[PDB]
């Protein structure tokens, strides 16, 4: 069976979040994963699908770049897919995910992560937000457009970063599980970012 | 003579969605459908056409993109066209009525598709809107240029979308009809997001 | 000896459009209908000369789509082109009267016209406006940029439509001369549509 | 020495222009009257020297058209050059005098007109301005910006402009001299119109 | 046991910057000291980490430029990368570091320099910001998007700024140690702006 | 020693302008002229350098454009530079140093320049402003942006420019010398348009 049996995480409010990681290589149905983020999005998340990317830089300049990890977050759920190089046929289903108008595909910092997505793996996102620029504007708070992950939230929701701030603060030393940790709740935290400012 | 006899739905509001669903060939003409199609846009529709496009993704980056099929909504009708790849002559007549300034395109999430269709296919839409940003102006709310179909008619119309959303919440299981009730729903749902904002 | 000698419409306010339909070969010379045309909007028609382009579309993508025939009209008149494939030198008149400063074309959902008259052509209209966007500045209605001429001219000016919505409503079921009488009236609404704004 | 000893117009308001016109060879030096046009501006103009510029139309699709023609007005003067195809070395003047920081270029509809210019033959106008833009911006009149050069002076100058529509209403029948005087009335205009708008 | 333990630099307001400088070869690792630039950051510097880069200009002509130097600044440090000319997998951390979200990067007139690193060596900074432009919104104050590093400071922070100018008004007699000075006190200056308009 | 020995002009108000021109080869050492220009708009200037750059025209169209002088200009100094064509190594002194963020680059119409020092010499100014835009935003007085160097100067600062326009209205007929003096006026009236935008 397909769930999400991965870590559970509870984050500061005291809600769970349950998390599934994925190695995918030339072969694996990612299919039944992104089917379970999509219908936690529809039934739970008010449609919006929270997400991030990962590079490998690879030595056109750019072009050496590809996508080796990919984060979909729902209130509920936190789907990491590492990815192999060279993608397979398999990765059309992640392609006909990001494609799709169900939901709105929401990320912090991501006009460069789209135009290298587009350039490097034909990889199109039909309906994305960077959310700072619309926090920004939302807020009348200027800054927020140029903040990282964490800080937008801080500034957007002032709960506890403690936790978040531990991990982060000491990366290189953070295991596994931890860094999973960092992503489930950065995930978590951007979820409500985008709750708050949709219904202002 | 040729008229919309496929599955029939009911709306929340009580009226009925006629539908078409046809495969395109090498020699299917489907004129005749798009005739009705703009006849009932000119007298009953105030010259709006909503519609939806759907790629087939093949692997310059984006250039493997293959347009599948398109639906073509008015408040009485729905017209489902499934694509060939590669296109014959006979699609010829898409190409003319996508670029008819008798009637207004109305899309939700189209600006990358609109690029895919005219680098891809030379199909070009000379009179379309992408009607999320339309909608956030004239309501004055930020984030209705950044929803999804079923969240933007959510957000203009707040109608019962319960079963809207167990069809989508479902997708993967979806039987066709159950599919094209969905792209139907869609259809008349954008029609109306149209005709609340065309008049306000 | 040149004329205007095709049929003549009446529009709803009484007036006439005389008309004149060319089938340009290798060698004819438009010369003097162009210089009819530019006569009559200096005269008669505020340097006002109304356009509309029509494509044949053939199979870089658009690279194929070939201008098939343009429409002029002014206060009185409207010119129909029929253009052959490939264009001859004595098509270079219709160059230089679509550079020229003395007048100013007006069209309707005109961008990506001007688009492939450029690349395709090498035709460039120096002092042209795309319409509905002065539409709807000058008169604060968001949706007049994204509508089609028919429905343009309806929001600007307010006057009986019944008849070209009857011919366009069956456009496939429509001689020349019925094609003919509704290209000559949108030309007539859309000079109505431009001396209205100019004074705003 | 080197004048300006073509014919002499009067102008409206009561005050003339004098004229010079000059077919361009391979051996033409056209410095002096660039000085003088360049005096001209400087002592009695406030630095703007009013231009347009024309084309022979050419079979990418626009690299074959070429300038045939520029004119160059202030207060006083209005400087016909003719021009040949190919320039030789003498127009580098030309390049130089275009270039120049001493004076403003002031053009209608000037847009597509800049692009080919330096597209087709290097040239770069480095102070130039499309006026009816600043016209529209200045007054707050959206439709500046879409007009020709007669309708922009009537728009802003409000003055008499039959000698200028009866010959421009002609144009084909128009002889040289005739072609001659309309491109120094409008000249005076355009000075005119800039006059008005810089020290509003 | 990676520390800070170049020259230590005392700022006008008695706080102590500490530096350290890396000739980063085929195999150093500098893995240790970007990490304390990040813990540091997160725990003490709000997430900012200020930044500027330095060219070698070689002889697409802005291709011979190549990244020589890299300063990354919080309140307490100052590193400096001196970088070599082949890039080894060992530079892959630089990248991956200036890639991150958990920070922004704070520059100051970066906008060229943003297009020289992604054009010539494949860096791209997903979450970066040019100062001045911040502070020019922020402030009403339009001149400030316009300054260099210490006029911004100057302008911004109104604090003394004596000991800069002198290295800098005799930068190419200055030795090694007083540039460094220079610039680790331009890091301060900058960590300095950033927070007052961060929450100002 | 290296010093300002030229003609030395005094300007309108009694302060006076030290000059230095040097005819550039493929071997001189310039550096010493450039510390002094940034060594006198560090200590007296407001980290300013005023600038502009004068061109070889050449028969992509604009790629034989080559630069062939220069000028600087501060509180106290211009230094004005002849380049050679091609150039040689010694002038990498002058990408490093136009490459400063110590210092402002101030221009009037420098947008074209910049692209051509760009792509015509891979010359990068990191820290330029095109000064009349800042000057017509500053002082809500549009045309600004669209004057030349001495109009833009007459209309900020309302000084005398009779000499000034003494020379340049007989530019062709003016020495060397004349033309210095008119380039060092020019430079030190924007170091004054500069310090009066700066304070506003």
């Amino acid at each position: 069976s397909a769930s999400f049996d991965g870590p559970k995480f509870k984050m500061t409010d005291g809600s769970y979040v349950q998390t599934k990681t994925i190695d995918v290589g030339s072969s694996t149905d990612i299919s039944p994963y992104l089917s379970l983020i999509r219908e936690d999005s529809i039934l739970n998340g008010n449609r919006a699908v929270i997400f991030d990317v990962y590079w490998d830089v690879g030595f056109t300049k750019t072009s050496g770049w590809s996508l080796s990890s990919v984060k979909l977050s729902t209130r509920n759920l936190c789907l990491f897919l590492r990815l192999p190089k060279p993608f397979h046929d398999n990765l059309k289903d992640l392609y006909r995910f990001f494609a799709s108008k169900f939901v709105t595909f929401v990320g912090v910092q991501i006009e460069e992560d789209l135009d290298l997505l587009r350039e490097n793996h034909g990889l199109v996102i039909r309906n994305a937000i960077n959310v700072g620029k619309l926090a920004a504007e939302a807020r009348g708070t200027l800054v927020l457009e140029f903040l990282g992950t964490r800080e937008l939230a801080h500034r957007v929701l002032w709960s506890d970063l403690g936790q978040l701030d531990s991990i982060e603060a000491k990366w290189e030393k953070a295991g596994p599980e931890e860094q999973l940790e960092a992503a489930a709740i950065e995930g978590w935290l951007i979820v409500n970012v985008w709750d708050q400012l949709s219904d202002e």
